[PDB]
């Protein structure tokens, strides 16, 4: 057998749960025995059991880091003991040289971009100011940073639109309300909405209603992850705008697990396909989507 030691985010988002469904899943799959851990949104339950992976004599470990910070002293510990690291979706910032393998994910700086460009390529001939309120990610987190980043470059070449107001809401549903019913309390003119994932857009999709307030027209929500929930949201016309993020990393984690553990040769990192639709391409990509994504990930590029 193949021992992988996966140590995951937590489960705050419709991604998330399809991400860690998709890990455990591919490991019986492919035939790996996973010793999956759930660090529930703290960094130090995630370095304990990366830690317990160690003394576990684990074969290759390989986790999604809840935020870039920290990882410096455990990432070292890992290469001490010689157990390979591979990453997954969030990336780290360290300084020490080679210690991860691989990292599989998505490009987050161009799923800002893309719905960053909607937003503009949609308020073109804009007779006055829009308002763009953004729901941001969990502070620290890889893709918080990157898509807000992003999303910047795609408004940029309209001055017209300028972000009234932005704020942390953790990437949960519950964050996605509290923090939406704050923007529609202070700020009074909101012309659109930039959820970092879905989940706190469909939270701010209830605080919109709420405050008798119609979603998709009255003010218009743009989304990342393509989550269930999320689509058919889009697919009723509640939403306007989803750009997809690829939750089913687990056949090519296990790949790529096989590969590092005999020794093989892997990129430096692979990189997820992502695509964006409309209510109208929204209710055609519907049906068997679970195929359709799996089908859409093997299609994945590589940066050498
Ligand atoms: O790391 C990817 C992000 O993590 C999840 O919490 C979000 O929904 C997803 O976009
Ligand atoms: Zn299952
Ligand atoms: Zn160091
Ligand atoms: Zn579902
Ligand atoms: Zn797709
Ligand atoms: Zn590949
Ligand atoms: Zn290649
Ligand atoms: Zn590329």
């Amino acid at each position: 057998a193949l021992t992988l030691g996966f140590a995951q985010v937590g489960a705050e988002s419709g991604w998330r749960t399809a991400n860690t469904e998709s890990i455990k899943s591919a490991a019986e799959e492919a035939g790996v025995n996973l010793k999956f851990a759930d660090a529930n949104g703290e960094q130090e339950k995630q370095i304990s059991a990366i830690r317990s992976f160690i003394q576990q004599g684990v074969d290759v470990i390989a986790f999604s880091p809840v935020v870039r910070t920290g990882w410096d002293a455990v990432l070292q510990e890992t290469k001490n003991a010689g157990i390979p690291v591979i990453l997954t979706d969030r990336a780290v910032d360290t300084q020490d040289t080679d210690v991860y393998k691989t990292f599989i994910g998505a490009d987050f700086i161009e799923e800002g971009r893309r719905a960053g460009q909607w937003v503009a390529d949609q308020y073109a001939s804009a007779t006055g100011p829009v308002n763009i309120v953004q729901l941001e990610g969990t502070t620290g987190a890889d893709p918080a940073i990157d898509r807000k980043t992003g999303f910047a470059e795609g408004i940029s070449k309209n001055p017209n639109l300028k972000i009234v107001a932005s704020q942390t809401g953790d990437f949960t549903r519950s964050g996605g309300k509290q923090v939406m019913e704050a923007f529609l309390k202070s700020t009074p003119q909101i012309d659109v909405v930039f959820a970092q994932n879905d989940d706190m857009g469909l939270g701010a999709m209830e605080a919109i209603e709420a405050a008798g307030k119609k979603p998709g027209t009255d003010i218009k929500i743009v989304a990342v992850d393509a989550t269930h929930d999320g689509m058919q949201a889009l697919a009723d016309g509640k939403f306007n705008y989803i750009v997809e993020c690829n939750p089913l990393l687990g056949p090519e984690l296990m790949d790529l697990a096989k590969k590092v553990a005999a020794g093989e040769p892997v990129p430096e990192r692979v990189v997820t396909p992502d695509e964006a639709f409309d209510q109208a391409q929204a209710k055609a990509a519907l049906p068997n989507r679970q195929y359709k994504l799996a089908a859409a990930l093997e299609h994945h590029h590589h940066h050498h």
